[PDB]
């Protein structure tokens, strides 16, 4: 190339165009989402509610742990009775988009996701730098945060360029 | 790009890392952890699987065939064209992820010949190029195609390097069409 690219840049492009925008456009068309309540052993939906989405669209909360090395664990630990798995059958893809939602009684409070793609940032660092370098002067932590903040910044830049009103919140925990 | 924080990667490098560790390797570990595949036969008007067959995965595992169109700009359209009757949608409920992994299968009667995917993540490569470079540059000396070809070859090369640093199952073949 001519241009410097950080690893999380292309990950952010993909996350926006192959996930977030697909969910937004599925909202603006179908105005509805599928909530999974009961699932058989093969992890197959059996009891599924239709839930009509509204112009006051629920905010898509992207949550990323600073401990990016723990992300693949944090995606099985936030799976709790308080949350419910939802999915959206968009025309963009041959399989639906799966998300997590917070439900108070009959009301979707929020839709959250932990971006599994951002793990590839951590792995790409672990494979470009020597372990010696990473374990020196807290270098690994500085690289992980640069990659997270680059990810968030690229999403911001992508929403401005597409003249899209924000539809997401980005929180690091 | 070392001994300092001025490190560049090609866009397709981190995409390939994600595609391998967050998709290919997860399928392999579902196979190795004796998780069977679900074949979708019947679907409702919504598109919800009505009939599923369980299918047993045996240690001569089926080869994961990654197919990439040279016309990367059409990839999001190709992922809707190769959803035909001659191929069946399958899925694998792996313990790695809270939603299953969805693939396309080739079946001779009941035998699984091969599992194939078109890597949607590689579309991000094309979009990164369309965003970094001026329209003037991309149309000048066939620059757009040169960059896309380099991105596709880098993607396959990165996959090859990642299996080598781990275990050479060679569970995948990579063909450009
Ligand atoms: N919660 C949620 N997040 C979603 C969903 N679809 C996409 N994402 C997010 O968006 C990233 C980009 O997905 P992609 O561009 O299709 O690029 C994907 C795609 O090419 C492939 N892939 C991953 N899972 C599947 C799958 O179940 N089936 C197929 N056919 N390909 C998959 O691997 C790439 C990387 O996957 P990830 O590292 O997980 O990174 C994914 C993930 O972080 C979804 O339905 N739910």
């Amino acid at each position: 190339f001519n241009y410097t690219v950080l690893p999380s840049t292309s990950l952010a492009v993909g996350y926006y165009y192959n996930f977030l925008r697909e969910i937004l456009e599925a909202f603006n068309n179908q105005k509805s989402i599928q909530i999974i309540l009961e699932r058989d052993r093969t992890g197959k939906p059996t009891k599924t509610i239709d839930y009509e989405i509204k112009k006051p669209y629920p905010t898509i909360e992207i949550r990323v742990p600073q401990n990016l090395a723990s992300l693949k664990k944090e995606v099985l630990t936030w799976n709790t009775s308080e949350y419910k798995q939802i999915f959206i059958n968009a025309a963009s893809r041959t399989y639906p988009f799966f998300l997590q939602g917070e439900f108070k009684e009959d009301q979707i409070l929020s839709i959250f996701d932990i971006p599994t793609t951002l793990y590839a940032s951590y792995l790409t660092i672990k494979e470009l730098f020597t372990d010696s370098f990473l374990k020196t002067q807290n270098n690994e932590r500085k690289l992980i945060n640069k990659e997270i903040r680059n990810f968030e910044r690229t999403l911001s830049k992508l929403i401005d360029d597409t003249i899209e009103e924000k539809f997401y919140k980005f929180t690091i925990y």
